[PDB]
């Protein structure tokens, strides 16, 4: 058991889940000391992001996200192996501190922040093997600003009332996934790191687009009211809000952008 | 022990000082969503920080900082208790990334961070007693970052190639501590907070100055690549580098100000 807030919060992580003590730990902030162009970052291609309107997938509350299940035959080309989905989730602060990225640029939050996450599919049968090995995973991470009303991301937040407390699932219709992802994806950095919870495993190739999405505070205030990190009927209820982890030392890392500036 | 870097580094902490995973910690960012301005914060006095040029003070390399010792005559005037001075000491990044303050301002940080400690006088014999305790604590931290040479801050520094290996100790002249401050310093940040190192007691008050002082880029290498982590003797040294704590949630609290 963990959580974001007090005493089982991310600095007790290590205790149960070692890996979160370790090296290469995410997220973290992206600022021009640490970033390095690098010209043999092509773009990803997206393949199967369109998925049936007419097939279901398994949307959850899970106690720490909002996480919507994904298939396999959605891949990403162009890493050196072949990564297939296996679900994507949000990160938020709160009604008025409404800056919870997990990553940050020059210091400063974006508001939420999407990630899509992929395993080496070429090589093992599920997320869950690929989980423990080195870049097993790979997860692509859209950085949400507020803006204009946004259909796509209402695809997500217009069930959120159905999944408010931990445990809470849904089945919801398959939409085109490539319309949560921003403009101009050819532009992003790029880093070894880990998952941002527990188990915090450093087996995680990270794309962040450069360019955020754009959402309605309408959606924005959804996405931060909506969801309860606890069940139904636990005696001391927690609203779902600042779930993100604070970033992490560099430990000589770089972060390869496939931009300059 | 514990290290800034590796796997004794932050955030394995809490397995041997719990308090590291408890309420209360520093450092923080400090921004505008969290900002309260309050009148009762009215202008520290600095009494006793001109140093004697008669004595000597002892400078040393504990390893994680280095670090001054100072005398118990030294006192902040102006909070409810008085608070005695035992030490100051800073903190700083690395020549590639040369951002190490511990505080942060609108999510910048800085170059470096010095922190002058004090123990409440008032209700304990002795820093090292003060430490865990209630109120036991208020430190002073001053933003620092590049500009012109500094020959306040040379008077530490100017020692630094002594002092490089972990365990090793020098003397530097007394000299007045008051130049190490920026000017005005009436406008201040205040929070109640923890240290920033193991053990990590949540029985600190801290006040950040809202102004920065100015070091040469030459100084500020200096203080990046002077000192190692290590004793002398070690078949693989480490450099001291990145020795900041990464800023902490503060959610539902306040930091107060002595401005607007
Ligand atoms: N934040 S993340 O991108 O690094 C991430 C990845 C995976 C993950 C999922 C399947 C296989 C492998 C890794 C799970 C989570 C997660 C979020 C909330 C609660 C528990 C876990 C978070
Ligand atoms: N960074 S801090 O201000 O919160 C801090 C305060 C004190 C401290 C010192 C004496 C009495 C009471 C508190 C000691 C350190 C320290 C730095 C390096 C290694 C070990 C300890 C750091
Ligand atoms: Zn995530
Ligand atoms: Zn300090």
């Amino acid at each position: 058991k963990w959580t974001y807030f007090g005493p089982d919060g991310e600095n007790s992580w290590s205790k149960k889940y070692p890996s979160c003590g370790g090296l290469l730990q995410s997220p973290i902030d992206l600022h021009s000391d640490i970033l390095q162009y690098d010209a043999s970052l092509t773009p990803l291609e997206f393949q199967g992001y369109n998925l049936s309107a007419n097939k279901q997938f398994l949307l959850t509350n899970n106690g720490h996200s909002v996480k919507l299940n994904l298939p396999s035959d959605m891949h990403i080309q162009g890493l050196q192996s072949r990564y297939s989905a296996t679900q994507l989730h949000l990160h938020w602060g709160n009604p008025n501190d409404p800056h919870g990225s997990e990553h940050t640029v020059s210091g400063q939050h974006f508001a939420a922040e999407l990630h899509i996450v992929h395993y080496n599919s070429d090589l093992y049968p599920d997320a869950s093997t690929a989980s423990n090995k080195s870049e097993g995973l790979a997860v692509l991470a859209v950085l949400i600003e507020m803006g204009s009303f946004n259909p796509s991301y209402d695809k997500i937040f217009s069930h959120l009332q159905h999944v408010k407390y931990k445990g809470q699932e849904a089945f919801v219709p398959g939409f085109n996934i490539e319309e949560l992802l921003p403009e101009r994806t050819a532009e992003y950095y790029r880093y070894r790191g880990s998952l941002t919870t527990p188990p915090c495993n450093p087996t995680v190739l990270w794309t962040v687009f450069r360019n955020p999405v754009q959402i309605s505070q309408e959606q924005l205030l959804a996405l931060e009211t909506a969801l309860y990190c606890t069940h139904m009927d636990d005696p001391s209820p927690r609203e779902m809000i600042n779930n993100f982890r604070q970033v992490q030392k560099f430990d000589e890392r770089l972060v390869y952008t496939s931009f300059s500036q």
